[PDB]
Parts: C-alpha cells; sequence; structure tokens
C-alpha cells in the first residue's frame, strides 16, 4: 500500500536527522521533520504528491 507523500519524505530524511543529533529522542525528530516539511517549496512537495499518485495508481492496479 502506498505510503502518504509527507511520511515517505519522513522516511527518506530520517537517518540524517538523527545523524544531525543522535542524542534526538523519537518526539524530537519528528517535530524535527514537520519543520522540515514546512520549509519545502510548493513544486517539492508536488513532486512527492506525484509519486505517490503514481503509487496509488499501481497499488490501485492490481
Amino acid at each position: 500500500k502506498p505510503l502518504m507523500p509527507y511520511m515517505r519524505y519522513s522516511r527518506k530524511v530520517w537517518d540524517q536527522v538523527k545523524a544531525s543529533n543522535p542524542d534526538l529522542k523519537l518526539w524530537e525528530i519528528g517535530k524535527i521533520i514537520g519543520g522540515m516539511w514546512r520549509d519545502l517549496t510548493d513544486e517539492e512537495k508536488q513532486e512527492y504528491l506525484n509519486e505517490y499518485e503514481a503509487e496509488k495508481i499501481e497499488y490501485n492496479e492490481s
């Protein structure tokens, strides 16, 4: 099943957020990722929305 655009971004970027400060707890990583997504341009977000749209089409055809 396809992953939501916001959280596929969270998966792709989680490790580098931990790399910036390994002492960060899980809830601190999620709070930061929320800020990073907010900083994204609308065209950057559209790439993840396109990817999920392609992901949705494939899964529904199975």
